[PDB]
């Protein structure tokens, strides 16, 4: 055949993404035909906000591959489809944005913060609980635009998203995981496709990062065993510490008052076991609790 079919989100993001991976894919081979097959998605107008139809695509065969940004990435995968390349991650912090002031802790009571975010939201609350969260929607450049037209004092965003939009002027402070752990995967981006689709695996093999591979698999198990997505206040975050996989995360009420924190430390190969181990802890610690009430 030698054509590889692309489906990605129309956002300028998601379609500097779909040329990431492409560049890579001819990189590694000089003539394989790439075609991009945009399309939109429920989230721009199950939990298949940013990825169902993309899903629908690989299904139908109209897509041979489906890009994401790891945290859109949904838990479960349906009957045939499933994750299988994930690219060098790039920043994984969240970052501070704003016009008029410099840091987090120079806003004064009353300024107005947004992010729809319930993993930022109630991170910021237990630290700064005399903030405003106001909800934002939108891609990056709306986001921004209602910053500058005055409708947020300052807006939380990912520092991967800025940076690789050209945009990285906008990050005022990139946010250290301990103040704001990031949620499972940001900063990587994730392909899917076909599961029995060998010949379209074996092409995507020479992208995925095994370092980066790692420290997702267990943010993910921790994830998945908790089964929440981008609407419910979780943090997950891993780090390669020495021949270690040292991974830590959060659930938390959107208040502020209670948050449940836990952390795990082990060799690479019990990533998915440490993940799902740290889970159930958090769980019987009061998560459960906590994201029922959400
Ligand atoms: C799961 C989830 N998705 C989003 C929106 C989003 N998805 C990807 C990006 C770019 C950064 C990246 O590639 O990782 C973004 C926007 C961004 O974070 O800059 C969110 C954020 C919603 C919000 O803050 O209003 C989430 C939930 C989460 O991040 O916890």
């Amino acid at each position: 055949d030698n054509v590889l079919r692309i489906a990605t989100r129309q956002s300028p993001l998601a379609l500097w993404q779909a040329h990431y991976v492409k560049d890579k894919l001819m990189a590694s081979h000089p003539g394989l035909v790439v075609e991009l097959v945009p399309m939109v998605t429920r989230g721009d107008v199950g939990q298949g906000l940013f990825v169902k139809e993309l899903e629908v695509a690989l299904l139908e065969n109209r897509a041979d591959i489906a890009v994401h940004s790891m945290k859109d990435v949904p838990v479960e995968f349906p009957q045939g489809l499933g994750l299988v390349t994930i690219c060098e991650r790039e920043d994984p912090r969240d970052a501070f944005v704003s016009n008029n002031y410099d840091s987090l802790d120079a806003l004064p009571a009353g300024s107005i913060v947004g992010t729809s975010s319930l993993r930022r939201q109630c991170q910021l609350a237990e630290r700064r609980p005399d903030l405003i969260i106001r909800s934002l929607r939108g891609n990056v450049g709306t986001r921004l635009s209602k910053l500058d037209n005055g409708e947020y004092d300052a807006i939380i965003l990912a520092v991967a998203g800025l940076k690789r939009l050209g945009l990285e002027s906008r990050i005022r402070a990139a946010l250290p995981p301990e103040i704001s752990l990031p949620a499972v995967g940001q900063g990587a981006v994730g392909i899917e496709c076909r599961l029995d689709d060998s010949r379209t695996r074996e092409l995507l093999a020479a992208l995925n990062h095994h370092e980066t591979a790692l420290r997702v698999t267990a943010e993910r198990a921790m994830n998945t065993r908790l089964e929440g997505g981008c609407q419910v206040p979780i943090g997950s975050y891993a780090e390669l510490i020495d021949g270690e996989i040292w991974l830590r995360a959060l659930v938390g009420a959107p208040d502020g008052s209670q948050i449940i924190r836990g952390e795990r430390r082990g060799a690479p190969q019990d990533a998915e076991q440490m993940g799902i181990s740290l889970a159930e802890e958090l769980l019987n610690n009061g998560a459960r609790e906590i994201l029922a009430e959400v």
